[PDB]
C-alpha cells in the first residue's frame, strides 16, 4: 500500500521503453520546420523524454497522468501516420501494447493504495 511506490515503477517502464527499438521514433520532440505538417495536426506534443523529464521533475502526482501523456504520445503519432503501409505505426501499436500490459499494474497498486489510505 505504498502511495510513493508508483514512480520509480514508472521510470523503470520508462527505462524498458528507452531500451526497446520500438520506440526510437518517439524518444525525443519532432521538429516542426522538418515536419511541416505536425503543426496543423499535433495540439499538443508529446514524447518519452518529455515524460521521463516531467517524472523527474516531480510534476506528475499521480501515474494516471503519466499514463495520460504516453497514450498522447500514441494518439499524436496515429493522427500523423497517414498509412499503415508504415514502420511508424506498427512501432506505436507495438510499444503501446507494451506500455499498457506494464502499466496496468502499477495504476491498480497506487489507486489501492489511495484506497486503504482514505480507509
Ligand atoms: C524515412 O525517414 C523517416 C524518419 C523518421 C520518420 N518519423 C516520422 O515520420 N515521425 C516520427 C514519429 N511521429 C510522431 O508523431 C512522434 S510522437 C513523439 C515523437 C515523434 F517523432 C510521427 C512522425 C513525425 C519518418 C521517416
Amino acid at each position: 500500500y505504498d502511495i510513493q511506490a508508483w514512480k520509480k515503477q514508472c521510470e523503470e517502464l520508462l527505462n524498458l521503453i528507452f531500451q526497446c527499438e520500438d520506440s526510437e521514433p518517439f524518444r525525443q520532440p519532432v521538429d516542426l520546420l522538418e515536419y511541416p505538417d505536425y503543426r496543423d495536426i499535433i495540439d499538443t506534443p508529446m514524447d518519452f523524454a518529455t515524460v521521463r523529464e516531467t517524472l523527474e521533475a516531480g510534476n506528475y502526482e499521480s501515474p494516471m497522468e503519466l499514463c495520460k501523456d504516453v497514450r498522447l504520445i500514441f494518439s499524436n503519432s496515429k493522427a500523423y501516420t497517414p498509412s499503415k503501409r508504415s514502420r511508424i505505426y506498427s512501432m506505436s501499436l507495438r510499444l503501446s501494447a507494451f506500455f499498457e500490459e506494464h502499466i496496468s499494474s502499477v495504476l491498480s497498486d497506487y489507486k489501492s493504495a489511495l484506497r486503504f489510505h482514505k480507509r
